[PDB]
RNA sequence: AUCGGCAAAGGAGCCCA
RNA sequence: AAUCGGCAAAGGAGCCCA
């Protein structure tokens, strides 16, 4: 059966419970439930849910704000609002801050359980593609940094690159830390 | 009012054809094409390279599934959203593996789909400038060997710093308003 | 005297019970 | 001497067009 580990957010109980039956009988696992944003916020950020499932129209502070602090923070993989409220105000509002499905009140029961695993998985690899430009340009970081430091240490010590390069790796190794963070070190220096 | 979007419908059922045109009409977006089975779905989107597909799983010829992973895989469409009455769960583990962004499920709920529609769209758009900066950066990276070089000539033919040779080749390359790869490439030739 | 980890792999160093 | 746009940098403040 369905495996996913999901959020529920909504100020009306009837239909928090409502959802809790459907998607603990898929089988998935419901970590956590809030009735207003902030409980919200802090469950997710305790939490790190797979879904968080939640209303626009709630005391305190609207799913839509409470969202975009989610997704900002990255609190959680994927967000996928449900309201009776639909206007193209609150559409917009919601596709940019980044949801991944939006259902309209009340619930297509039957809809429902494909919708959560859509979102789960295109949220999934969404953080996939972040984690491959994060680790690109961060390698692209490194290599900068390293040839700066090549060469403010051929200046001061007057020798070559293939000497550079093995202080270089001989210091990291002998330090048990990434040739590019002895890097930094050595052009702060300067 | 007034959306904007360039839509693709593919059904067997003409009569739910209709319906969603007219609902997504109505709502202001741009139907570009239609087609009635998976062959017709991919040659249409290779012609209209529309912003989101609207397609059944059971088709004839080539059920949505095929033409849906044939249809991402090539990015002839920027999203794709399923509507059928198959809630299998072999069909759920399908369509997101090959890369849904929505499933509503027949009958459908009116009111529920435009907004699926809008975040359909934006998620589209956002997971193909993401892939575009991957290209960009897995691109720069590479560039870096050749700038590598023309760097190590500077700092022979000038006697000076590496540090130096880059300020210049960076200077030289705003000043002559072009990519610092294409002035390495000239360097390093212009050595051989 | 032995196990484990980080770094390097343009390698073969370092730390811990 | 200034502003609009564009190219390139961003290891940044540089260059072209009205
Ligand atoms: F508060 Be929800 F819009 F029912
Ligand atoms: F008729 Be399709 F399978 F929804």
């Amino acid at each position: 059966n369905m495996d996913g580990r999901i959020v529920i957010v909504d100020d009306e109980p009837i239909t928090r419970l409502d959802i809790r039956d459907i998607v603990i009988e898929a089988g998935y696992e419901v970590v956590g439930e809030a009735a207003d944003g902030f409980e919200a916020i802090e469950v997710c950020k305790k939490t790190q849910p797979d879904l968080v499932l939640m209303d626009i129209q709630m005391p305190i502070l609207d799913g839509l704000k409470a969202g975009k602090k989610i997704v900002q923070d990255q609190l959680a993989s994927s967000i996928v609002f449900l309201s009776a409220y639909s206007d193209v105000q609150n559409t917009d509002k919601a596709k940019k801050l980044g949801a991944l499905g939006y259902l309209v009140k009340p619930l297509d029961e039957k809809s429902l359980i494909p919708t959560i695993e859509m979102s789960i998985e295109r949220g999934k690899q969404t953080q996939l593609l972040l984690s491959q430009i994060d680790k690109l340009s961060l390698k692209l970081e490194e290599r900068k940094i390293i040839e700066k430091a090549k060469g403010i240490l051929v200046k001061e010590n007057h020798i070559s690159e293939e000497e550079a390069y093995q202080m270089l790796r001989t210091l990291s190794m002998n330090k048990r830390a990434r040739m590019s963070e002895i890097a930094e070190l050595i052009v702060m220096d300067d």
